[PDB]
């Protein structure tokens, strides 16, 4: 249908790369002689001249930026990021795929008012991966997201950089962060306050651009894809502008929770919210052409019930060069690692039901605001579930997030017969959608922590109103561990604190390299990933 969007001028601005975030110091962990890393984020309104012939764009941004800037991790370095509300409203950060405690997973109510902080602790012990770090704050998640709270996390391993994949961030290791947003006649954002179905928008971005252009050379890149939309789901494939219908064929090398068994061939690859992908296309084919990225109409080709409008069938454009500068040198292995599946289970399925009861997107008939009933499930550490994800409907589709967990996909079904699991769903992943009429399966291994933790539909539309609920990883009371302070998340140990802005900007008082040591080396005895010490 009809853009709503006024006219933009497609793929005439270069892609932007989020820069890295740099820690402001490291800390002496006192339990092992570590270096932790502590960083600075200060969450702030900022405009953006989106549209270059109007007016701008008001966003809320992780160091005034969108997106976020990109954090760079090595597996084994743990991380402190203290998150400085600035703005107006507040915040919760999540680090979607990252078995962060409960009191540092961005639950919903952990909120931080303007004028706190909060000091989020990662462990930074799982698979390599692509993470991204957004805002979950209760009801307000959409908004948050949508004017500019997410960014990158990548967390990186040598036993990964061996297999000699296209690298370099923002060389040949290229950040493909998909919104789809709405603007004003004058430029600004359309907001997704009141919306309670959900916000698709009609001006498709990469990186926070609507619909930029990138010169390549005719070699292999590794593209790491997040659809970070409110709303729209995605069926990516690429195709040259000789034959823009001709869908050229790439491969997936990871999903969520990081690298596949082996990189799985595709030529339409399924993505809807909070789902990465990492992709390897190899332009050496392709020298002198331009490609478009594309994007799959008739709503996901049926999979889903997003509008399309006039240009969400684009997304950006390659202009591959004739020539290499320099040899391409990498390869992508038939054999890229042993995924750590969990054990099988034979135990009957759990079953959540993704629907609504009366306006208000459920699960189970339950609204997360409905605290008395929200906890849906009792898990011992330790245990592997199956559970059953069921969309009954056609008139909305849901892709699920299990917090803490990686899990396998075993079964999907379809109403209208349309697909079942896909060969890029062959890994771990913390994300799945159900499309239309879609039943999925998926056992996870619930550890290796306790707490409480949240599961819902990443539409942040249906999220918000209110499609989220709660399970509990157990222990016994004698499992150890300090378990009694980091199950409930929000233990007042770990809450936000009140800060004056003068003290930050001088660096002082609480923002002291002192006062921050004594904070990260109080946080660090209480020992908070020490279980998964193996
Ligand atoms: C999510 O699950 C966690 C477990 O992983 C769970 O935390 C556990 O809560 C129970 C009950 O509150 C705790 O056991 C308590 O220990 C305290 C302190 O010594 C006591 O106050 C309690 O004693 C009363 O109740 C006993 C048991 O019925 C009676 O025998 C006794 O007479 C007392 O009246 C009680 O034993 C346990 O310590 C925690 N475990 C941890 C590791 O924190 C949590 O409650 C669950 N969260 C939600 C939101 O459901
Ligand atoms: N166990 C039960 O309660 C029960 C009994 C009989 C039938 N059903 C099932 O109910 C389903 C209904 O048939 P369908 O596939 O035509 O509809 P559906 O499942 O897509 O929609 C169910 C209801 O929600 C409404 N709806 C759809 N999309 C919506 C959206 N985005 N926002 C708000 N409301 C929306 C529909 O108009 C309808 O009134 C069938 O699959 C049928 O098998 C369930
Ligand atoms: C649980 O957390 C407490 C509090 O940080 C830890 O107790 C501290 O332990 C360190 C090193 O053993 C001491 O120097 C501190 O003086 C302790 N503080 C208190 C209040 O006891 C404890 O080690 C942690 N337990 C586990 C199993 O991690
Ligand atoms: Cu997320
Ligand atoms: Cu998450
Ligand atoms: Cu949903
Ligand atoms: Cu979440």
């Amino acid at each position: 249908v009809a853009q709503i969007s006024p006219q933009y001028p497609m793929f005439t601005v270069p892609l932007p790369i989020p820069p890295v975030k740099q820690p402001r110091l490291t800390v002496t962990n006192p339990v092992n002689g570590q270096e932790i890393w502590y960083y600075e984020v200060e969450i702030k309104p900022f405009t953006h001249q989106v549209y270059p012939d109007l007016g701008s764009a008001d966003l809320v941004g992780y160091d005034g930026m969108s997106p976020g800037p990109t954090f760079q991790v090595p597996r084994g370095v743990e991380t402190v990021v203290r998150f400085i509300n600035n703005a107006e409203a507040p915040n919760s950060v999540h680090l979607h795929g990252s078995f962060s405690r409960a009191a540092f997973d961005g639950w919903a109510e952990d909120i931080t008012e303007p004028g706190s902080f909060k000091d989020y602790y990662y462990p930074n012990r799982q698979s390599a991966r692509t993470l991204w770090y957004h805002d979950h704050a209760m009801h307000i998640t959409a908004e948050n997201a949508y004017r500019g709270q997410a960014g990158l996390y990548m967390l990186t391993d040598p036993a990964e950089d061996a297999l000699n994949l296209p690298s370099g961030y923002g060389e040949f290791d290229i950040p493909m962060i998909l919104t789809s947003k709405q603007y004003t006649a004058n430029g600004n954002l359309v907001t997704t306050n009141g919306e309670l179905n959900s916000f698709w928008g009609d001006v498709i971005h990469v990186n926070g651009q609507p619909w930029p252009f990138k010169n390549v050379e005719p070699r292999k890149y590794r593209f790491r894809f997040l659809d970070a939309a409110v709303s729209r789901s995605f069926g990516l494939y690429f195709a040259d502008t000789d034959a823009i219908d001709t869908r050229l064929p790439f491969k997936v090398i990871a999903s969520d929770s990081g690298l596949l068994e082996h990189p799985a061939d595709t030529s339409l690859l399924y993505i809807s919210m909070a789902e990465r992908y990492e992709v390897v296309f190899d332009f050496s084919d392709y020298a002198g052409k331009t490609i478009e990225l594309r994007n799959l109409g008739g709503s996901i080709g049926g999979i889903g019930t997003d509008t399309d409008y006039d240009n969400t069938d684009k997304v950006m454009r390659f202009v591959v060069a004739d020539d290499t500068t320099q040899p391409d040198t990498s390869v992508v292995p038939a054999n890229l690692r042993d995924v750590p599946f969990p054990s099988p289970t034979t135990n009957t399925p759990r079953q959540f039901r993704f629907g609504r009861t009366g306006p208000t997107w459920t699960i189970n008939g339950v609204a997360f605001a409905d605290v008395q009933n929200r906890l849906l499930a009792n898990v011992p550490v330790g245990t592997v579930e199956r559970w059953e994800l069921i969309n009954a409907g056609n008139g909305w589709t849901h892709p699920i997030h299990i917090h803490l967990v990686d899990f396998k996909v075993i079964s999907r079904t379809s109403g209208n017969n349309a697909r079942t699991v896909m060969p890029y769903e062959s890994g771990l992943k913390d994300v799945v959608w159900l499309g239309r009429r879609e039943t999925v399966v998926v056992e996870a291994h619930y550890a290796p922590f306790p707490g409480v933790y949240m599961f819902h539909c990443h539409n942040l539309i249906h999220e918000d109103h209110d499609m989220m609920a709660a399970f509990n990883a157990t222990v016994l009371p004698d499992y150890g561990y300090n378990a009694t302070v980091f199950v409930d998340p929000m233990e007042e140990l770990w809450q936000a604190r009140p800060y004056e802005l003068g003290e930050f900007q001088a660096q002082s008082g609480q923002f002291s390299v002192q006062a921050v040591t004594e904070r990260i080396q109080t946080m660090a005895e209480y020992r908070p990933y020490a279980a998964a010490d193996e």
